[PDB]
């Protein structure tokens, strides 16, 4: 079996990659080790940059995310009693996130692949990689028993956090940065009308809540959680009680609950290795790097990454600049450590952490105050909210 | 011995609160532990913002200030190689800040509460506090072996942080926060002419280093330094080679050493008291709170704090409008907690923390690049420098 390039996985990065790439002439085949059932059963994310809007709208994947994707001009924060709009379109000069949830997307990149025919394999088992280094790269797995082989020219390891791509760059090579925080978040995806028409993050005493959206019928909660909690602990019931008590009054009163279509607790963390590439594998997304979704980048970053490599392959493969390739990890880790810096921010300013002192308690309310008070302070949440500018490359 | 307003301590915020006192016609009596030529010995700071500017020209302080102190309209950072100018003027919409020594400050009130014969006690031991709560406050206190007594109206703690007033309050009335920073400062003053036209901030590897003045043939310079370190470690030379190294070479280059008229190791500490009043007892600056010095708010906040006494005072006597003395606290205390949340701020992100992992030097040198690369970070530094808006009161 023969490719241009190879690319291991099929969430969001892997399939946008396979996409942008099949559109512009580079054959490519992905290698997902679930099935497509099981990768449609994630909910994940829910809001978009304005430059994930475009990469999606340049990959032709945009018809149902320009009909049913939520525009939103501001998001709320509301501490100490108190909820303060940051207008993002006004701060930012003009521009937007989107909410489109992250299930949908990969529904419209899967569904985009098929009736282009390009080449995907589900249940692809046990992926390795090999001669990384050489003029010819290759990929094995297994698909029902036998072994097969796939050769190529790049590998784009687009699989995820536990993925095989990192693991198979010589540790010695890679520099690992790695945050790990006391809690995570406690989500909860109900069929209910959202409780603002803007998403509302909320630091309160007893932890983190946040109310976000799907559709004008389709909400997502989540809550600051300890490590220790286990999902089966927490019933439906238990969750909106709980939801209701971090929010203010007047957005408790009015929240139409309602039972659970899906619910789980994902960990926060921060991670990042540098270089992002060994020869001819480049790191896209998780398999990179990981952010806290307090700053809603993880799936962001993904796209950024991507494209970022489509036009650096696209000069590889249609201007013959194969040198150009070198220079992905540089490009991409500007932006990265930025996001991953506002990620940290959000999270420390947000959430509640065990072993804080009396003074601490008190910087993070006035790091609140001062940041939502100030026209200058609104500016660098904002922008960093919209996204920073992704870079031209060269 | 009867006054109207007594206040323990002739350092800046006693002086300055006693002076403005006077020419409102308002009786005030200055008690001081130290000699007047002790006190003229401190060094300190050498950052005045605008705010403090005009509270020395209203005192009538301020035709010595107008011609040797040096207005500054821009800082600059150093790290990783690089130097960044932060425009003050531009960025905080016209405001700027002037450099004139913290001592030349205090001589210049001492000279003028000289020549208007106001009362200040030198050499005024074992001052103590009494009846607090009453409606006629006491100070007794000792001159050459006779215990005297004064009899006011009210009582301005002004003796700084080991001073008898904080000590005074019944320690159950008190909310303290306190951080303890794990290095100090060791500063030198040269009569040397500056290196720069303007301040430099520098952050490098070895340690944190600052490059300030006094005058255009008087300098000041601090490198950050170990808890561990004694001042008889430190030889001049030892001092120059050290600074040297932590600076960027164009500018090493370039300068001018000499013998040391003063060095010191002054520790770096936050510190804040709520409320910072206890019946007709007043705190004003150290007494209430500490700041670590690198953003240059010790003195300012002082000046605040008294411009918010005196004004307050002055509704009192002139109006008696005595209720409005129990919004002191609430008043200052916004302030100074957006002041201590920027010093803090400046503090971690320009020194070398002992026990930092990986992640964390990223995230230092991402909040430089991100915080001095875009306009509303620059914005967000250059107003919090120049200094915030004084509150008006009511
Ligand atoms: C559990 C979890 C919860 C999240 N929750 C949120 C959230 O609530 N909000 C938010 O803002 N962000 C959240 N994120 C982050 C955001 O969803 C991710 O950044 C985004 O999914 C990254 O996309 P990706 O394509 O890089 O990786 P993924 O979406 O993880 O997809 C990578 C794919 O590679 C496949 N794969 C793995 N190993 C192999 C292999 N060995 N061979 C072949 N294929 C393989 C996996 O099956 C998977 O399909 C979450 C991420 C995770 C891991
Ligand atoms: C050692 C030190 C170094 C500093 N270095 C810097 C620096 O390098 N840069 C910078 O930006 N800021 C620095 N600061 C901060 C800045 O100088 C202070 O915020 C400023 O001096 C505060 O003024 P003050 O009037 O409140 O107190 P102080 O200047 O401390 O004066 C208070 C006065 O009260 C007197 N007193 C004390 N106890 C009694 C008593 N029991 N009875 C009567 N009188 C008493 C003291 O003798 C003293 O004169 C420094 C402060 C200190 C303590
Ligand atoms: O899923 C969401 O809708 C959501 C929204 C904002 C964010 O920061 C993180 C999230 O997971
Ligand atoms: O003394 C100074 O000149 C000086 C300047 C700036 C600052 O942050 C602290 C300082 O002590």
């Amino acid at each position: 079996m023969k490719t241009q390039v190879a690319i291991i996985g099929a969430g969001p990065s892997g399939l946008l990659l396979g996409q942008l790439l099949h559109k512009a002439g580079i054959d490519n085949v992905i290698l997902e080790r679930q099935t497509p059932d099981y990768v449609l059963g994630r909910i994940r994310a829910g809001v978009l940059e304005q430059g994930m809007v475009d990469l999606l709208r340049e990959a032709g994947v945009d018809r149902r995310m320009a009909r049913d994707g939520l525009v939103h001009e501001g998001v709320e924060i509301a501490f100490a009693g108190q909820r303060r709009r940051i207008d993002l379109k006004r701060l930012s000069g003009g521009k937007t996130v989107t909410v489109y949830g992250q299930t949908e997307v990969t529904r419209d990149l899967m569904e985009a692949r098929e009736a282009c025919g390009a080449t995907t394999v589900y249940q692809a088992a046990e992926v390795r990689l090999h001669d990384l280094q050489g003029e010819r790269p290759y990929v094995t797995f297994e698909r029902d028993g036998e072994r097969l082989r796939l050769d190529c020219d790049y590998i784009a390891g687009c699989d995820g956090f536990h993925g095989i791509s990192r693991q198979s760059i010589p540790a010695e090579r890679l520099k690992v940065f790695e945050r790990v925080y006391p809690f995570g978040w406690l989500g909860l995806l109900a069929d209910t009308p959202p409780v603002s028409h803007e998403l509302i993050y909320a630091n309160h005493p007893r932890g983190f809540a946040l109310c976000s959206q799907r559709s004008a019928t389709r909400s997502r909660y989540y809550v600051q959680v300890p490590l220790s909690e286990k999902v089966e602990d927490w019933s439906d019931e238990r969750f909106w009680t709980e939801l209701k008590a971090r929010l203010p009054s007047e957005v408790a009163e009015k929240l139409v609950t309602g039972p659970s279509l899906e619910k789980s607790i994902a960990p926060l963390r921060s991670f990042v290795v540098e270089p992002m590439q060994h020869g001819r594998l480049f790191l896209a997304g998780d398999a990179a790097h990981i952010v806290p979704p307090t700053g809603a980048k993880g799936l962001n970053l993904a796209a950024s990454d991507v494209s970022t490599l489509y036009r650096l392959l696209l000069k590889a493969y249609r201007e013959g600049r194969g040198e150009l390739l070198e220079r992905y990890s540089a490009i991409c880790l500007r932006r990265i450590w930025k996001a991953e810096r506002f990620s940290w921010w959000m999270t420390s300013v947000l959430h509640r952490f065990p072993d804080t002192d009396a003074f601490s308690q008190r910087i993070q309310q006035t790091e609140l105050e001062y940041y939502l008070g100030s026209e200058a302070g609104l500016a660098t949440i904002a922008e960093n909210y919209v996204g920073l500018p992704y870079e031209e490359i060269e």
